[PDB]
This record gives structure tokens, C-alpha cells and sequence, in this order.
């Protein structure tokens, strides 16, 4: 769907998953929620609001691990590290 | 270059690099230790050794960098990790 027609999918989800486990058991193992963490969003629109409420039904480490571009950070990381 | 050559090349790599910053540093702004990690060797074999001097010529964490499944590493030592 193009970004335009997301929002709602998004609003939808957020207002299902959290008064159902098995729904958010299925999109965790689906990969869906790293799709919606790689769909931008307007900082203070509504979907921006939605997606956080996404993030929110899940503990922050798997949301870390679904994150895009983390890799990237941890790999600079070893980068600028020194060993003693 | 097969594998029945490249131990010739890393052991001129492991007694010229220790002797030489310049080259050390020309070597992993080409990404040649990377390629040098993804070279297997026998437990034992003289290419074994040569791969381990070639590890001691730089910092333990850029010889991790450039390991295969580094990144895997690091994510997973990040979905361990709790921010304060």
C-alpha cells in the first residue's frame, strides 16, 4: 500500500494488537512489525502516534532488534572502540 | 586465488604487516583482513598460525569487526542490554 493508505493499517493494528496476544504472537512472526518500523511518519501526525503505540506492545529489545539501522550504529561503535 | 595459494599470500602478509603501520593501515581501509577472516583454516595448519599473526597485528575488536557474523554479535549482545 502506498504511504498515504498505511496510516490506517497502522491505526488498525494499534488499536487491535494490544487486546490480543496471539495477534501480536502472529505479527512478530510474520515480520510485520519491522515493515512498520521501516515506514516513516510526520513527527506529530497521527501515524507517527500510531507507530508508537506499536512499539509500545512489545518490550523495547525486540523493537531494538526490528529497528532499521541499528546494525549500522553498533558496527561505528566497534569502529571508535580501542582495546586495553 | 585457491585455497592451496592464498596460504602462501597470508603468510607473506602475517611477517610483512607486524614490521609495518603503512601497510597495516592500507590493508584494512581495503577490506583485505575481512577477506582474510572468511578463509578457513585446518586446526593446526601452517595457515592456521598465519591467519592468528595476522590477528595480533591489529586491535582484537577490528579483527571482530571484520569476522563473519560480527553483526549478529553485536545485535544480540544489544537485545541483552538494558539501557539505564
Amino acid at each position: 500500500a502506498p504511504p498515504n493508505i498505511l496510516k490506517h493499517v497502522v491505526g488498525q493494528f494499534s488499536k487491535v494488537l494490544p487486546h490480543d496476544s496471539k495477534a501480536r504472537r502472529l505479527f512478530v512472526t510474520s515480520g510485520g512489525l519491522k515493515k512498520v518500523q521501516e515506514i516513516k511518519a510526520e513527527p506529530g501526525s497521527l501515524l507517527q502516534e500510531y507507530i508508537n503505540s506499536i512499539n509500545n506492545c512489545y518490550p523495547e529489545e525486540i523493537v531494538r532488534y526490528y529497528s532499521p539501522g541499528y546494525s549500522d550504529t553498533l558496527l561505528q561503535r566497534v569502529d571508535s572502540y580501542q582495546p586495553l
